[PDB]
């Protein structure tokens, strides 16, 4: 295979469907990225990740960098090796979990230090030392480090972080250049910035565009502006990426997100499941989404959802995981992880038939009649 | 396959090896019997005990008849397809659990009365009851409910108990005997209690044997007496069980327990993995325990053990399970776990074996030897 090739198979509207190909293995587009956290994909080996559907998982740079190490894990074979996932990674920069999950962070020009949130080390991270830290981990698809606004921002503000991001973009691209095993080996996306403000993001486009990246990701959404917004902004957004490159919308999202998302233009997404206040007990199903929890699933002999064909379903009942899931047991996790993720893997595979079929909108529409009813 | 066939194909000294047929299938003694609290076994899929070499395995009764109940899990078809094992299943009593897990516990001749742990529910726990508890479970082979002697035990008070106990098995047997569908399909095994008194463990085992049970527990030991002493204890009590049934050691234990428990003649074996004080971090090599929390793994890049066959040790390093157990992560429970029990279910095959081949007592001394080296 090589180092990097997006081909696009089919289009209707906005959409497409396709593949990425790399050295590690073929992506099918659009694609859902399971989230790995230090290391794992929560509850479940590489293999049940595999076997759900998943052609490629992300990598969380910021908990990784700080356990095991980066360092440490290259010295031990790199990620794919360490944690026994043989295809495609994508790394996040670790610049987003920097500014949500540690202390003490000083931001400048060159980057930004922080206080470890588990410890009290020291550490930093610049565009030269995110592109390091991916290199060290084996990453295939490694992110620009920036920096990213918050919501609300005013134009002010959102134009100088964009800007900001922009000069970071040009300084991750030259350190992954300077590199010849990643630059021969990986690829980078870049991050479109902007908040929701279109003049921003057409100049954002533009100064990435002229970069050149293998993908382009839009970021600063889906950070508190709600669905509406984020449909609003991508609507303007997406086409000014470059059209022959994959387009990533960072953290999206919910099973609805996802599939506005792609009648929007975007290609690959990722997220974490829930789990606060009970949300570990969150199911998706195609009439959309339970929680296990409730006392009404205790006796239902039913599978989490009627046709989903992933092993859960398969072999276990909505009263067994409920039981787990309210008694704090390790296998309820693992059940429910199992489930979700393999249940956003087929909607990505209806996603990329229908698109493939040119039945893409109708199967939007009945999705969201089912879903919502 | 029958109700229940005991059958020894070899033996050496006091140590025996064999079969026990059953309607569910046929397990291999000695036998390992990995423990299902709450109707799971911590971190794994039955197809993944079952991959380890486990031919049944044990449901603890107490938790199960809190949560989610014994009835409740009748109506859903019973403990078998709950939780998505086949195979024999052995169910305790209850009654162990009952004394170190609730509170409120009111003993006297009929019974015990207790408040849940978990919740403020008084609960009632007598032979018929528990008897009833594992029909209503499904379980395979069912347990007498009995009282247990503390450590240490006065003579007079270990008597009492152990008439008390012998009673309680006489009722035991007497409500498993009127039940006919458990009579058809089930077994039952009554448990010899005395402390470390001879005359005692000799009482009990002629009242057991006048009763008529399908195997025979060793109950009140691995209570804190030592290992030299349990030994010891085994070294009179075990002969006198009847020879033709299946001799149990309840909640044993450690590795070189086993085997010495199986040079005295015991053929079947439980107990649950530590977790306490960082102990969820240890592994069984056959060069003895190790802690994989210890910061001489974080760079280690050999199995858990060099030797053994399982799925872990043939997919992962020391170093990603130290990092994944420091991490707290949920995939190091699993892994650890599917680890211990498949060197233990290797220990009961190099015993089988060497009991088969009649080199059981030179397999003993080599195990000791590099075990304890
Ligand atoms: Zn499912
Ligand atoms: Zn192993």
């Amino acid at each position: 295979r090589p180092r990097f090739s997006f081909s696009i198979a089919a289009r209707e509207g906005k959409a497409r469907t396709g593949t990425i190909e790399m050295k590690r293995g073929v992506i099918r587009t659009p694609a859902f990225m399971p989230v790995g956290t230090a290391a794992t994909v929560k509850a479940l080996k590489p293999e049940t990740v595999r076997a759900t559907g998943a052609d490629i998982i992300l990598g969380n740079t910021y908990h990784l960098m700080l356990r095991p190490g980066a360092e440490r894990i290259a010295k031990l074979g790199g990620l794919h090796s360490f944690m026994g996932w043989d295809r495609p990674i994508l790394t996040d920069s670790g610049g987003y979990q920097v500014m949500s999950l540690s202390s003490l962070t000083k931001q400048s020009e060159e980057g930004v230090t922080f206080k470890s949130h588990l410890d009290g080390s020291r550490h930093m991270l610049s565009p030269e030392r995110s592109i390091e830290i991916q290199h060290l981990l084996g990453s295939d698809i490694v992110m620009a480090f920036d920096e990213c606004t918050p919501y609300p921002a005013t134009p002010s503000r959102a134009a100088s972080s964009m800007e900001r991001s922009m000069r970071w973009a040009k300084r991750s691209r030259d350190a992954f250049d300077s590199r010849k095993e990643q630059a021969e080996n990986a690829a980078l996306f870049g991050i479109q910035q902007g908040s929701v403000f279109e003049n921003l993001r057409q100049q954002s486009a533009d100064a990435l565009a002229e970069i050149g990246f293998d993908g382009y990701a839009v970021g600063g959404l889906a950070v508190g502006e709600g669905q509406d917004e984020m449909f609003r902004v991508l609507d303007f957004s997406v086409p000014m990426l470059p059209d022959d490159k994959p387009h990533y919308l960072m953290g999206v999202g919910k099973p609805d997100d996802i599939v506005g998302a792609v009648e929007r233009g975007i290609d690959m997404f990722d997220c974490v499941l829930p789990t606060r206040s009970g949300r570990n007990g969150q199911a998706f199903t195609w009439d959309g989404p339970i929680n296990i929890r409730n006392a009404r699933f205790s006796e239902d002999l039913k599978p989490l959802d009627s046709e989903c064909h992933c092993a859960v379903c398969q072999k276990w009942s909505r009263a067994y995981i409920h039981h787990l899931i309210r008694a704090g047991q390790i296998l309820g996790a693992m059940l429910m992880t199992e489930h979700n993720i393999a249940f956003y893997q087929q909607l990505m595979q209806k996603i990329r038939d229908s698109i493939s079929e040119g039945r893409f909108s109708q199967f939007a529409q009945d999705f969201r009649a089912r879903y919502f009813a």
